[PDB]
């Protein structure tokens, strides 16, 4: 399948240049597999879900995204128009408040949350999580995410936006799940993108296109953008049956783009990811 003038991003992680503007992908698009975006919340009736988007958890008076950012990475894994894998099922779990913010117990709390939902959900293909946030290390959050990944969940997290070593970011230091930094449209690291012997792949990050929310779509920059590619990624080779939960970001290392980015502190991997598919 093919997109015409999809957002870079989606066009950058099917190809193996930058440039160019179609994404080219497998029709199976992620059906039958599940992410869970641990964030603000889902907008879940934004048309551009089409039914596949569900609230199943808040920790605040309110299921609702109220802020957008949520919305906009979900958008990026599972959006008709705006996603990486346009067939999945999308599962908001709100750990964050509208103004983006959390308290770490909560953050914890929606992890297990998900290695325990996921038994209630039907995710044949198997089951990724997406978590566009983070704060100053912590081991209980670095180990909640452990768990996560443990559990059977492809666990998919943002490095920072510190342009600093992400071992001292949580969940990024965490050595057991996906830690993602952001690139641009020219193949650079994105200049507010972590980096460090942590991270394990790159995605796109700088000016991307999503969903937000009143039914509405915003391009905006961040590891939180790149990490939903990641995670959409994720999904859409489980579905194809490349992966599983537990090798993924492995395998996603393994085929990917190498070599091909720009200023990349010595000792961070240079890989970029990409779908590897031919029509
Ligand atoms: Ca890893």
């Amino acid at each position: 399948a093919a997109q015409t003038n999809a957002p870079w991003g989606l066009a950058r992680i099917s190809s193996t240049s930058p440039g160019t503007s179609t994404y080219y992908y497998d029709e199976s698009a992620g059906q039958g597999s599940c992410v869970y975006v641990i964030d603000t919340g889902i907008e879940a009736s934004h048309p551009e879900f089409e039914g596949r988007a569900q609230m199943v958890k808040t920790y605040y008076y309110s299921s609702r995204d109220g802020n957008g950012h949520g919305t906009h990475c979900a958008g990026t894994v599972g959006s008709r128009t705006y996603g990486v894998a346009k067939k999945t099922q999308l599962f908001g779990v709100k750990v964050l408040d509208d103004n983006g913010s959390g308290q770490y117990s909560t953050i914890i709390a929606g992890m297990d949350f998900v290695a325990s939902d996921k038994n209630n959900r039907n995710c044949p293909k198997g089951v990724v999580a997406s978590l566009s946030l983070g704060g100053g290390y912590s081991s209980s959050v670095n180990s909640a995410a452990a768990r996560l990944q443990s559990s059977g969940v492809m666990v998919a997290v943002a490095a920072g936006n510190n342009n600093a070593d992400a071992r001292n970011y949580s969940p990024a230091s965490e050595p057991s799940v996906c830690t993602v930094g952001a690139s641009d449209r020219y193949d650079r690291r994105s200049s507010f993108s972590n980096y460090g012997s942590v991270l394990d792949i790159f995605g796109p990050g700088t000016d991307i296109l999503s969903t937000w929310i009143g039914g509405s779509t915003r391009s905006i920059s961040g590891t939180s953008m790149a990490t939903p590619h990641v995670a959409g990624l994720a999904a859409y080779l489980m579905t194809l049956g490349k992966t599983t939960a537990a090798s993924a970001c492995r395998y996603i290392a393994d085929t990917a783009n190498k070599g091909d980015l720009s200023n990349i502190p010595f000792g961070t991997v240079n890989l970029l990811a990409y779908n590897n598919y031919q029509a």
